[PDB]
């Protein structure tokens, strides 16, 4: 109930997040750079939580949310967005995501999101 799958194309953002996740005592089940991989790794790892980057809509992360819900209507998915993406956040929340964080990350906020959702 502590395994997280991180989805984000930015290697460095991924790492940062891992640092945070890990220090807060959670565990990194795995990493993905895009929606398809995520789905595939989600099926393979059955992670506890999923962190999903939605900054670039052309990546269709929202569609991945949905794909995963089909697969597990119990999935707990947090979404990373950037400032001013409130509309996407709402669509993601609309599609099943439980919460959202904003870049640039505030360790405390991410820990809180994680915890709330766990």
């Amino acid at each position: 109930g502590k395994r997280v799958l991180i989805v984000d194309d930015a290697a460095f953002m991924r790492m940062m997040l891992k640092d945070i996740i890990t220090k807060a005592g959670y565990e990194v089940a795995g990493e993905a750079t895009n929606g398809r991989e995520a789905v595939e790794k989600y099926k393979e790892l059955k992670p506890d939580i999923v962190t999903m980057d939605i900054t670039m809509p052309e990546m269709n992360g929202i569609d991945a949310i949905k794909e995963i819900m089909k697969i597990d209507p119990n999935a707990k998915i947090i979404v990373c967005s950037a400032m001013g993406q409130q509309a996407m956040v709402i669509e993601a929340i609309k599609a099943g995501a439980k919460d959202f964080i904003v870049k640039p990350f505030q360790p405390s906020r991410v820990v809180e999101a994680l915890n709330k959702v766990s």
